[PDB]
């Protein structure tokens, strides 16, 4: 089998991407945030605290003839931005762009943190990291990709995130018309449950390439590019007037500044992130100070190739017995 679904930025800043997902019988279509950095499929639901719902489409398990309560199972997750959610678990039928998994664990939110509430466009998450990270207790549950994998034509999925444009998540095949040149594959460590890999270095603008190993994760569920303080300092040094702001919580820059591109290495191949991908607009409405799209990972503990980087490439998440990651220019 294969699946293919259009993914859409939630706002003008590409702060996240949503993908329509069908859950239950009859289908309830929710728009989910596909997240290669976590492994829980969780949804706003009829069971979510009323005060914590504001515009989201909700999953109502009582109206799905295929929904079954998973007795005694709970979940609780906290993400890298301080957000969180929790609830109970159903198994139900889930379809993504024509690809169907029966008996998928659908985690129904009882509680959600304020950040989720305030984002009316995201009805929940669909995790695509490794299933060892799933938070369902006392019995861990499998991700959608893990559940679909044996049935797929090929054990892979691809992320094709758009800059200010629609994009695509494919399952089970590689669309060879979606990129230019070749796909360069690189080794993956699953030891932390992530799509974790090692970039071979970076360049700022037209500057010479710096060969240095940068261990990080491919995370569609993170907006920005988080890299070592040294690297980030070298980037923003090339932006006149940029500085690191404690009050704002990162590098900011004059809104009229010209941002240089940022290149990262994949083996001997290079992916180029155009300067304007790194622009996340005024720090507050009407301000002429803008928030930067490349930030230090020093307080995080891990480097994160989030949407800012990934949307500059066609990315293959190869889930063969030994997983690998593929990057191509596009
Ligand atoms: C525009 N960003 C940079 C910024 C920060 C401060 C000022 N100006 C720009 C911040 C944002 N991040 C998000 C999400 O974290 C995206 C995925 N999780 C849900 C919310 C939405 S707005």
């Amino acid at each position: 089998s294969t699946g293919s679904a259009t993914t859409t930025p939630i706002d003008s800043l590409d702060d996240a991407y949503i993908t329509p997902v069908q859950i239950g019988t009859p289908a309830q279509t929710l728009n989910l945030d596909f997240d290669t950095g976590s492994s829980d499929l969780w949804v706003f639901s009829s069971e979510t605290t009323a005060s914590e719902v504001d515009g989201q489409t909700i999953y109502t398990p009582s109206k799905s003839t295929t929904a079954k309560l998973l007795s005694g199972a709970t979940w609780s997750i906290s993400y890298g931005d301080g957000s969180s959610s929790s609830g109970d678990v159903y198994t139900d039928t889930v379809s993504v762009g024509g690809l169907t998994v029966t008996g998928q664990a659908v985690e129904s939110a009882k509680k959600v943190s304020s950040s989720f509430t305030e984002d009316s466009t995201i009805d929940g998450l669909l995790g695509l990291a490794f299933s060892t990270l799933n938070t369902v207790s006392p019995t861990q549950q499998k991700t959608f990709f893990d559940n679909a994998k044996a049935s797929l034509d090929s054990p892979v999925f691809t992320a094709d995130l758009g800059y200010h444009a629609p994009g695509t998540y494919n399952f089970g095949f590689i669309d060879t018309t979606a990129y230019t040149g070749s796909i360069t594959y690189t080794a993956v460590s699953t030891k932390q449950g992530f799509w974790e890999w090692t970039s071979t270095g970076y360049a700022v603008g037209s500057g010479t390439f710096k060969s240095t190993s940068i261990d990080g994760i491919a995370d569609t569920g993170t907006t920005l590019l988080y890299l070592p303080a040294t690297v980030v300092s070298a980037y923003w040094a090339q932006v006149s007037g940029a500085k690191s702001s404690s009050s704002v919580g990162g590098y900011v820059f004059p809104c009229s500044a010209t941002l240089p591109s940022f290149t990262f290495g994949v083996g001997s191949a290079r992916i180029v992130i155009p300067g304007d991908y790194i622009d996340f607009g005024p720090i507050s409405t009407g301000s002429s100070s803008c928030f930067g799209g490349i930030q230090s990972s020093a307080g995080i503990g891990i480097n994160i190739f989030g949407d800012v980087a990934l949307k500059a490439a066609f990315v293959v998440f190869n889930g063969a017995t030994t997983p690998t990651l593929g990057f191509a220019s596009k």
